């Protein structure tokens, strides 16, 4: 059934606005992430946020067009250090998964629109697991384990795929000679 003048219609712009904001947000943190030497943790930015627009695209999809008034709160601002930035990202996304969402999707559910509350519970799944590479990332940088562990493992560089064998990345890449900013833990998952 259409959602013209249902709650749940302005519960997706709502979220359609918020994810938007978020985009752009994780984009900006990637970019001083990069500033701060953190390749890796730069391009997890920047894969969220594209997720995030993936987040809205499918909820853009489900609006029936013309314009659409709605209050809420965002974020004014801030662009700070990665580790500040990474907490702010984690608090943004708990509250979408632990309010947000669930409020949108049982909301979504009391008026009938059933797929939509799917998607909206969905979403959140995607959202928890976000926060988690925030705050796991935060913690890293907070602990200093970023770029060196308690026992030797395998360091790779994201630059050209060098893989080195140590307690820590080295300062420079021997294979590109790119900065210790570009090593990572190396993962496979497959
Ligand atoms: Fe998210
Ligand atoms: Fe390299
Ligand atoms: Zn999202």
């Amino acid at each position: 059934k259409s959602l013209k003048g249902s709650r749940t219609e302005k519960n997706i712009l709502t979220a359609f606005a918020g994810e938007s904001q978020a985009r752009n947000r994780y984009n900006y943190f990637g970019g001083q992430a990069k500033k701060d030497g953190f390749v890796q943790i730069s391009d997890i930015f920047a894969e969220t946020a594209d997720q995030e627009r993936e987040h809205a695209k499918r909820l853009f999809k489900f609006l029936e067009g013309g314009d659409l008034e709605i209050v809420a709160a965002f974020p004014a601002g801030i662009i700070a250090d990665t580790h500040a930035n990474l907490i702010a990202s984690a608090a943004g996304e708990h509250h979408e998964y632990t309010e947000m969402y669930p409020s949108f999707a049982r909301i979504a559910r009391e008026e009938g629109y059933e797929e939509i509350a799917r998607v909206f519970a969905s979403i959140a799944v995607a959202e928890e697991f976000h926060e988690k590479r925030f705050l796991d990332f935060a913690r890293n940088i907070k602990e200093g384990r970023v770029f060196l562990r308690e026992q030797a493992t395998k360091w790779r560089c994201r630059n050209c795929g060098y893989v080195h064998e140590g307690t820590g990345a080295p300062e420079l890449c021997p294979a590109c000679a790119h900065p210790k900013a570009h090593f990572e833990l190396l993962g496979i998952n497959w």
